[PDB]
């Protein structure tokens, strides 16, 4: 409280020096002023404020009620805009000391402060009712004369609060929440809200199990002991407005156990037997999952592992009794085929190669082949381009033909010989590199899909990214190119 009121008066007293006796920002925006003009009682307030509020009939001062005699006319250029420019650098020298100070006194060590310490930090942040919106939300302002025109929530009160244990931090946060809820959030989208405190608890929780000196058997025990003794009590804070602090937890908790539960089953998929004892945590997960029927926890664990690994990762994961089938649904797994497809990545261009692989997937099946040649001459993107979106379609129908079985060898079946007639017809892509490229191509003859890759997972992957670089190079009359080119072709 000494070294605030210190701060406070000497704030008070160094403007008072600077610029004559108390510069006050704008009484209706309540911040600084952009171009100042000053009143006759001595007040500055905004250019914008001062010609939305004065041009009707209230040629006065909102503050001390003096009459204007006749315009915001004067204004100064040379002592208020410096004298504005020292006071904001004064007021973010202090805002910035007050943070590193409670950032390193506050917290030096495991013992937390006082309660009316931290009562006084959580109030301060607010502008409560003055005689005029109402009740903003500053960035940590020891003082009243800077506001936003919108209630703000930060998270770094929050977070140097959660610092310590959470056993003897709840009641503050608590209170903080029911303050917001109360006067600022009242009714809202109240999921943002309640997304930032899961996060700034998971933050906690890894800084927590992280900087400690621990082995993850300890962990890994304390996690399996409270997933298999977890009662629910889930309908405790459900309905419309009840969410305890202790339910964020948890759910933080068992956030953190998901993670490293997908973490450790892609480790599984990239690697060999689970050394016997991570196979005990995956089976008290798999009892988790099984026991509740919340199943959005199931629905992050497969979000995290699709971020993770990948789209590929989870299709070739959905199989059909692979021995790791509990993390999906029960109507996931019924309702999908076998027939599952590679993914269209090069729909970047936009609107453009969807069309044109449509209609080459079209005469894949039938036997016309005129389609593509419409849908590529109605489109923008001229000719290099184009011709890479044609033959990057050509080149994923024929992968997805082959890789699946059933299909395999299509072309072959009298479709081939559509595809030549379509290059000799078409003069698009008549020009000998993109001739014996496509020649190439169609009897799969390349030298990329035979890359002999054991894990055949990323093995598409990599040829995908192989034949769209050597597209882009064959379509590309590019000066950067050259020296690309001349790597991959000479
Ligand atoms: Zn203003």
């Amino acid at each position: 409280v000494a070294v605030m009121t210190t701060l406070c008066d000497c704030k008070d007293k160094a403007s008072k020096k600077f610029s004559r006796f108390g510069i006050q920002p704008c009484f209706i925006c309540h911040g600084d002023a952009q171009d100042p003009v000053c009143l006759p009682c001595d007040h500055v307030y905004c250019l914008r404020c001062i010609q939305t509020w004065l041009i009707p009939g209230q040629m006065m001062c909102p503050y001390c009620l003096t009459d204007l005699p006749d315009k915001f006319s004067p204004t100064v250029s040379q002592d208020h805009r410096k004298a504005i420019e020292k006071h904001a650098q004064f007021r973010h020298m202090c805002n910035s000391f007050f943070v590193d100070l409670v950032s390193t006194m506050c917290f030096k060590d495991n013992t937390p402060p006082e309660k009316s310490v931290i009562d006084t930090l959580l109030s301060l942040l607010f502008v409560q009712k003055e005689l005029l919106h109402r009740e903003h939300t500053k960035s940590l302002s020891p003082f009243d004369d800077v506001v936003d025109q919108t209630p703000v929530i930060r998270s770094v009160l929050l977070k140097l609060l959660l610092k310590y244990s959470f056993h003897e931090v709840k009641d503050y946060i608590q209170n903080y929440l029911t303050q917001l809820e109360k006067k600022a959030f009242l009714t809202e989208d109240k999921t943002e809200l309640y997304l930032l405190f899961i996060s700034c608890l998971e933050d906690s929780v890894h800084q927590k199990t992280s900087a400690g000196c621990r082995n993850l058997e300890q962990v890994l025990r304390e996690e399996g002991h409270f997933l298999r003794t977890y009662s629910p009590g889930l309908q405790g804070q459900e309905p419309v407005r009840i969410a305890s602090v202790e339910y964020l937890q948890e759910v933080a908790r068992v956030r953190l156990c998901l993670d490293l539960a997908a973490d450790f089953l892609s480790e599984l998929q990239e690697g060999s037997e689970l050394a016997e004892d991570k196979r005990r945590f995956l089976k008290h997960v798999e009892e988790f999952c099984t026991r509740v029927n919340n199943d959005w926890h199931r629905v992050y664990l497969v979000r995290k592992l699709s971020s993770q690994r990948g789209m590929e990762f989870v299709q070739s994961f959905s199989k059909q009794g692979h021995p790791c089938q509990w993390v999906f649904p029960r109507k996931v797994i019924a309702q999908q085929k076998d027939h599952v497809s590679l993914m269209d990545r090069y729909l970047v261009h936009g609107n453009e190669y969807k069309a044109v692989r449509d209609a080459t997937a079209k005469a894949v099946l039938e036997c016309k082949t005129l389609d593509i040649g419409n849908a590529l001459m109605a489109c923008r993107s001229p000719k290099p381009q184009q011709t890479a979106y044609l033959l990057l379609a050509l080149y994923t129908e024929v992968a997805a033909l082959y890789r699946s079985p059933n299909g395999s060898l299509h072309p072959e079946a009298k479709q081939l010989e559509a595809v030549n007639k379509f290059i000799k017809e078409s003069k698009i892509l008549s020009d000998p590199n993109i001739r014996c490229f496509a020649r190439s191509l169609v009897d799969n003859t390349l030298p990329l899909l035979k890359i002999r890759s054991a894990n055949s997972i990323l093995k598409g992957t990599v040829t995908e990214m192989a034949v769209h670089v050597a597209t882009i190079l064959l379509c590309g009359h590019n000066q950067i190119l050259k020296p690309l080119r001349n790597l991959a072709f000479y």
